[PDB]
């Protein structure tokens, strides 16, 4: 992905983080600052780019991001918890890596952490009213579940990666994460009360699986980037055009090694295959773009952008709706 749009994402949602008023708006930027680190992580600084990728200045950005992210995980359970004002003085702390690691390369969350990020998601979803406060929340569920996929719960940290009590740990979050796939299908078609039923079925395994611990496919994606791009148009900040390009990017990373109804019974190593996943890089690669326009303060220039970026996705989704 991009690295100083990512940062520019970190400062921005900082700024988020100090004038909110609830733990869900908290909780949420957050999310969106993890999703932020998760993205730059793979990113390299523009001033690092001719050095070793085993040098150790270039090793010593990669622990230095590694602390960044950590951080942002333990924010994130503060904010999990309901701490809404010990997470915001944890934000205050994340400042300050996140400006001491940016000014260095500028040129000129745990298993409950989540689980509770699940529970929280539901009641918001239980409380919305349009599609999107729906389809927006679930894929908060869906980040949520992508991020602590290989975490541990804390009473299995001594068990053995390979042993069956933890191996059950592994497909039960299948089921949760295939789960929320479902639902967000049917936000993103816009069943919007459907879905908050699908909902209620996803509250009974997220309550399941987190007492037992507790110590989406191609063309739902597709169909959030054409809801986002009509949040984007309809937008008045920067932030708003920020917050939807990274659910673009968020969509686009979850539905990356998906497949289209219509090549399911195409070879992974075939042309017409192959074409889709070149086509899908494009496509992640204009909503970069479009981020970095956002995230320098360009709204106009990011929306303009997003105009381009919805024929791209109008072009990529008719091939293969
Ligand atoms: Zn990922």
């Amino acid at each position: 992905a991009d690295w100083e749009a990512a940062m520019l994402t970190l400062l921005m949602m900082l700024k988020v983080i100090e004038k909110a008023d609830n733990a869900a708006q908290v909780l949420t930027a957050l999310w969106f600052m993890a999703l932020a680190a998760h993205m730059a992580a793979w990113a390299t600084p523009p001033k690092l780019e001719d050095k070793s990728p085993a040098s150790p200045e270039m090793i010593d950005f990669r622990v230095g991001f590694e602390e960044l992210a950590t951080e942002i995980g333990k924010a994130i359970k503060l904010a999990a918890l309901g701490k809404v004002k010990e997470a915001q003085a944890a934000a205050e702390q994340l400042k300050t890596t996140v400006n001491a690691h940016w000014q260095k390369y500028r040129g000129g969350a745990d298993w409950e952490a989540a689980m509770l990020t699940l529970l929280m998601m539901l009641k918001v979803i239980e409380k919305a009213d349009n599609a999107a406060q729906v389809l927006t929340a679930l894929w908060f569920m869906a980040l949520a579940a992508h991020m602590a996929a290989l975490a541990t719960p804390p009473k299995l940290e001594d068990k053995s990666p390979a042993s069956p009590e933890m191996i059950d740990f592994r497909v039960g979050f299948e089921e949760l994460a295939t789960e929320i796939g479902k639902a967000i299908k049917l936000a993103a078609l816009g069943k919007v009360k459907e879905a908050q039923a699908a909902a209620e079925q996803l509250k009974t395994t997220v309550n399941a699986h987190w007492q037992k611990y507790r110590g989406a496919d191609w063309e739902a994606a597709m169909l959030t980037l054409l809801m986002m791009l009509k949040v984007i148009e309809k937008a008045d900040n920067a932030a708003q055009v920020l917050t939807a390009l990274w659910f673009m990017a968020l969509a686009a990373h979850m539905a990356a090694l998906a497949t289209p109804p219509k090549l399911e019974d195409k070879s992974p190593a075939s042309p017409e295959m192959i074409d889709f996943r070149v086509g899908f890089e494009e496509l992640a690669t204009e909503i970069g773009k479009a981020i970095k326009l956002a995230a320098l303060g360009k709204v106009k220039e990011a929306q303009a952008a997003a105009e381009q970026l919805k024929t791209t996705v109008n072009a990529h989704w008719q091939k293969y709706r």
